[PDB]
């Protein structure tokens, strides 16, 4: 209830990818998409990265929860601001 539509996460193993981490938040509800934070000195990520969710309602009990298991390693996640790119304004047309 008007909290935010995605999370940042923090203390990834390097042996886990941006699919591993969007496929272990699923279990909460729909993740639209994951991103990584990765150093141009190595191109691997610093452990550090975002999630993008479905519906805040969501959000609201993942961010409630300090630690998560992504390939059985745990990581914290934090708070992290929304971005516009979906549309409510759809219509139930039809005809007899």
């Amino acid at each position: 209830g008007s909290h935010m539509k995605k999370i940042f996460v923090g203390g990834l193993s390097v042996n886990t990818t941006v699919e591993d981490v969007k496929h272990y938040f699923e279990q909460f509800g729909k993740v639209d998409d994951a991103m990584l934070m990765f150093d141009k000195t190595t191109n691997r990520h610093r452990g550090f990265g975002f999630v993008t969710f479905e519906s805040e309602d969501i959000v609201e009990k993942v961010c409630e929860i300090h630690f998560h298991e992504i390939n059985n390693k745990m990581v914290e996640c934090k708070k992290a601001q929304p971005k516009e790119v979906m549309s409510p304004t759809g219509s139930a047309r039809g005809r007899s």
